[PDB]
């Protein structure tokens, strides 16, 4: 083929990679090509899923060859504007595969987050191209894993660490533009181009055009019967932290203009009595699609995502300015409106939950969080007492990037969709 | 009298009787029963003694002669200035696994022993030195107890102090106005405001318990070793519930046998033993497992690099002429601390060597908590670093089970079996 020689050049391991690659075409078969009353916009995101390792890679390697680089993030919190203003990419591996846990293991605990031990096994078994091509990565300080994770992932490649506040009073607010401004200096000496109005201007357009069609789409799934299944609109939100900001937006706004062709004449995925099913919680990267998959291969169907491959993504949008300084107070006031669980306390999120319930008309919500996590971990005691002190299904859920948890979450999705029914 | 302040306090008596049924035994074969103690070490048993009984007198008098009594959590808490503001100052971290299914059913169950210990203490009702707080200051250190002090606010209140991650320029003014905010808190509440002469008096009352602590801990670097490590242990412990003034000069006058004990050459073992050095995260009472285990297979622990140790009475605060340059300085000195909660922290492992150094140690010890990320994932790099510099290193880990030593005792002994 001819990603072969440029994975080789990349210093890929060829044979981990294969034996990673080989079954991931029946799965993505069984979960997502197989499935009937499929939109027909999404065939281009199949391609992507067809060859992710492929032409994403060569766009990137041949961007820079220009003279640019290549950031990678693992926090919404980064600044996609400030990246995207010098004319380089900003990608976000977050992996969520079982193949590289026994190798990210080797240097984390085993009482770890799964998507801090799997990054780091992609990592050091050299078998992911994002994470070859990419010239940095952008670490922060939300949980105690990563912040420490990336003393040990400095050594493999170069980490700059932001320092993000864990309370939003004036003075945390205050700090956090300081920090947004260190940054900014630090992607001018890396980048080696100025940051003016109009690059700057340029950047934010291109993001927030970006955020706009994923909430376009988040909001057309208010409606009954709901017209897509929640798991394509996952992959969406997956797929929107490697392609390029403009076709990206491009596809999910041809997807939206079919939508509202269906909601138009009243057509719909699933029977009109499903469930409608609302998830909270943790990120899920890719490829980690299980919860989805086993809630809507019950007769449920999910119609929201609060997670930040979720609406915590894109819900926020920069506000305008006229200097550069405006410009970088403005991103960083959007960057620090996300109600994360690293903040204490954050009773925004809550407020989050209970309108999306009534936004999407839900019959019941799923507080999903992977296993050792423990922010997300201990504030769901809270959100729960709060959803059943207000007469609202609730169902807490904790697993792994493990493949056969078929049996327990299946007793635990169907009693849950027997009960709310 | 000491039932009589438990029913004033609100004590569901018969936890609170079977929590203390098996305790004296522990205490009597771990302690009182070893040999080669010192004479000095009797007040400290006392207090054991009656663990739940005139320390508890003494704040509850305290707090009917209208002062408050303040329960903390960390090192960082400015101490001083509540000892400058009339009021008592207590640390009480989690100890025993009777109260972890209780705290289990807020709490997850993948969380640190500590942080279950302490919300079972506190939803059981069975602890006096609990029972009798006005307060509680938290930190945002990790996230187990930034995000259980949510849950705990519910019952008695609670103050949150947000220390920042790193230690540049920006988290040094951060946590100076932050210990501007708590010195503001503690003027509110105690009603007492502080001036110059009075904030001194407790920067000076804190500084002497932790220098007296300092000397203690010197005192263990002579071969035969002078202390058994767990009477040491205890005496670290206690440091957080006792008075400081009669506890500093107790530590003063052990020092003083210990001076004789060094000059006379006399030694609690042979000196072929091995010289263990314990880092890692902090041993509360009754949490004496590992120190027993090291010990009685046939070792000594010289030196503990935690902060129920090193890290409580390293650092002590500078003098200053006014209340704006105390203020500062306590925040300094309180910011010297090495936790596994900055990024990075190559202090600690400078601290480590330099201890390795001076305390002639031929065997490391890393001890970290059930479900404890900061140290449990820095162990990586501690343990790399001191591989390189040809030292004996070993990772332990467990939580407050009683009966789990059959893996730790083959652990222990075959370290301690080549490090000869």
């Amino acid at each position: 083929m001819d990603n072969r020689e440029l994975w080789k050049v990349l210093n890929v391991d060829l044979e981990k990679h294969d034996e990673f690659l080989a079954p991931v075409p029946a799965v993505y078969r069984e979960l997502f090509l197989n499935r009937p009353n499929r939109p027909r916009a999404m065939a281009y995101f199949d391609a992507v899923v067809g060859d992710i390792h492929g032409i994403r890679v060569h766009e990137l390697y041949n961007l820079k060859q220009e003279g640019k680089k290549v950031f990678a993030t693992f926090c919404v919190y980064v600044p996609e504007e400030i990246i995207n203003a010098t004319g380089s990419a900003c990608i976000g591996l977050c992996g969520g595969a079982q193949y590289t846990v026994p190798a990210g293991e080797t240097v984390l605990p085993r009482n770890l987050c799964p998507l801090i031990k799997s990054a780091m096994g992609f990592k050091i078994e050299r078998i992911c191209p994002y994470f070859q091509v990419a010239d940095y990565v952008v670490g922060e300080t939300t949980c105690d894993g990563k912040k420490k994770a990336w003393e040990i992932l400095n050594e493999y490649i170069p980490v700059y660490v932001m320092e993000l506040p864990q309370k939003k009073e004036e003075r945390d607010r205050k700090f956090w533009e300081e920090e947004i401004k260190d940054f900014a200096q630090f992607v001018e000496e890396k980048t080696g181009v100025k940051l003016n109005a109009e690059n700057l201007r340029a950047g934010i357009e291109k993001i927030n055009k970006k955020r706009k069609a994923l909430k376009r789409l988040s909001d057309l799934r208010k409606h009954n019967p709901a017209p897509i299944h929640g798991l394509d609109v996952l992959l969406i939100n997956q797929l929107a932290f490697f392609d390029d900001p403009e076709r990206f937006a491009t596809k999910v706004n041809e997807l939206c203009d079919e939508l509202e062709e269906r909601v138009a004449k009243g057509e719909g995925v699933v029977s009109k009595d499903a469930p409608r099913i609302l998830i909270t919680g943790t990120p899920q990267p890719i490829p980690h699609w299980k919860i989805h998959a086993l809630i809507e291969g019950a007769g449920g169907v999910v119609v929201g995502e609060e997670t930040c491959i979720g609406e915590r993504y894109f819900k926020d949008l920069v506000e305008p300015a006229a200097d550069v300084e405006g410009m970088l107070k403005n991103i960083a006031a959007r960057s620090l409106k996300v109600n994360c669980a690293c903040f204490t306390p954050n009773t925004g999120r809550l407020e989050d939950i209970l309108s999306m319930v009534q936004k999407l008309q839900v019959d019941g919500v799923i507080h999903y969080s992977l296993q050792f996590c423990q922010p997300y971990g201990v504030e769901s005691y809270l959100v729960g007492r709060e959803l059943e002190r207000r007469n609202i299904p609730f169902l807490k859920l904790e697993s792994d990037f493990s493949e056969e948890d078929q049996g327990q979450l299946k007793t635990r999705i169907e009693a849950f969709l027997e009960m709310i029914k």
